[PDB]
């Protein structure tokens, strides 16, 4: 009754999650599926309590009457005096990514080049890009604007597939989850790394993360931000440390989401929970941490300082913004109220 089911997209997620069950006592477990959408239905279902999702997902969870009840807060030089759970959520950048020695490639040459998304759905990787794409296109077959791509979640035998890899083996080619070789933040700037395409869509963050010898992976090792470049909207690029005037929008944290029935208790347990394997808790260092994962991003980015208190009760269009709510909606329209289940 104190406690709570998370719900975990992937084996390696799994892992991830009972090892924290474990460490928890049982006030946590865990239930599996295959994607995030299942997990929303586990969770519909009341099979599941929460689990964390980015701003595209929560978008669809909320239709389904789900709430956004904590959010990811991560470091900053602003608000400094506020502890960071009752410090605000900044927001972070969708930026377009290019390889340098790649000349020439502007955000208006993007007409039949490889594409690179973090998956289906989501934020930067899809609804922001593809939302400004359809626009400028008066097209909704965003489906034909690149040659070929890698967007997990896709028809496998789609060219929106044609780019994935699934796993060490090639089974699961394209499915939105970590099994999948360029799926998620890092999978998607990994698929562009290794030159697979031409351009990924992920946030500012992901660039840093894994270039100058931050993330230690064989793929990642050698990797050198200068060779690296932002597609600005006026058709420009940028290093990647002027991302704060060259970005595609700025979106909002990904959030932990729940049945409003469950909102409270949820929250309850979670704030004690972050005390224990959080950035600073009794447990981190010494035998788990709730905010690592090795790179990976399973459960929660790892670059995440605390799990933030909303303030203002928000429901989630509110916690989304107008701005966000919108876009979405003109390119849903493409392919207005319902739950999608
Ligand atoms: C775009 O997104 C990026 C990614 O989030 C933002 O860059 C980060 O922004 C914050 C605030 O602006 C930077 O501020 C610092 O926060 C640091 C913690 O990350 C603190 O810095 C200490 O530790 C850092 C690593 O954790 C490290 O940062 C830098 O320095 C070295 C080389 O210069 C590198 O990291 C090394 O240290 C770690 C130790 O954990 C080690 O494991 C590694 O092997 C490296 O040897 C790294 O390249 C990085 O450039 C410093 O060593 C420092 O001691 C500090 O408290 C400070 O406040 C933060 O550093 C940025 N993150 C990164 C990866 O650099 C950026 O804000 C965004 N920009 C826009 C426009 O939005
Ligand atoms: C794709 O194209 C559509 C069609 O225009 C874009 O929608 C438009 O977006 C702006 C800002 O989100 C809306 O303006 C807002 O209107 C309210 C009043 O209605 C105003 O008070 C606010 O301050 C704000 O300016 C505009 O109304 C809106 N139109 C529609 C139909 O929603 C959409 O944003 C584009 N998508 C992308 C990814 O850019
Ligand atoms: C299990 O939850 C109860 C309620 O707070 C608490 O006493 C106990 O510390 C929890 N176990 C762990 C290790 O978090
Ligand atoms: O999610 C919190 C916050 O994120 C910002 O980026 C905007 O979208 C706001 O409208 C929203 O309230
Ligand atoms: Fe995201
Ligand atoms: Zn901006
Ligand atoms: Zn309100």
């Amino acid at each position: 009754y104190t406690r709570v089911v998370w719900c975990a997209v992937g084996p390696e997620e799994q892992k991830k999650c009972q090892q924290w069950s474990q460490q928890s006592g049982q006030n946590v477990t865990c239930a599996t599926a295959s994607t995030t959408d299942d997990c929303i239905v586990l969770v519909l279902k009341g099979e599941a309590d929460a689990l964390n999702l980015d701003g595209g997902y929560i978008y669809t969870a909320g239709k389904c009457g789900l709430v956004p009840v904590l959010a990811e807060n991560r470091k900053s030089s602003k608000h400094s005096s506020l502890d960071c759970v009752l410090r605000p959520t900044e927001g972070y950048l969708a930026v377009a990514v290019v390889k340098k020695a790649n000349e020439g490639l502007t955000w208006n040459s993007l007409k039949d080049k490889k594409s690179c998304h973090t998956a289906v759905d989501r934020t930067a990787g899809w609804n922001i890009p593809m939302g400004l794409i359809v626009n400028q296109t008066g097209s909704c077959a965003f489906d034909e604007f690149f040659s070929q791509s890698c967007a997990p979640g896709a028809d496998p035998k789609s060219r929106l597939c044609a780019l994935c890899a699934g796993d060490d083996q090639g089974l699961d080619k394209c499915v939105p989850n970590s099994k999948e070789k360029y799926y998620g933040y890092t999978g998607a700037f990994r698929c562009l790394a290794e030159d697979v395409g031409d351009v990924a869509f992920v946030k500012n963050d992901t660039v840093w993360e894994n270039t100058n010898g931050e993330s230690t992976a064989d793929w990642a090792k050698n990797l050198k931000r200068e060779d690296f470049r932002l597609l600005c909207l006026d058709g420009t690029r940028k290093p990647v440390t002027e991302a704060q005037s060259c970005h595609l929008a700025v979106a909002p944290n990904h959030a932990v989401v729940s049945r409003s029935d469950r909102a409270a208790h949820v929250e309850q347990v979670l704030l004690h929970q972050q005390a224990l394997f959080g950035k600073n808790g009794k447990n981190c260092p010494d035998k788990f941490c709730l905010f690592k994962s090795e790179t990976k991003n399973l459960l929660f980015n790892d670059n995440t300082e605390c799990l933030a208190k909303l303030g203002g009760r928000p429901t989630y269009e509110e916690y989304l913004g107008t701005e966000y709510v919108t876009a979405i909606a003109n390119l849903k329209k493409c392919s207005l109220e319902a739950c999608a289940f």
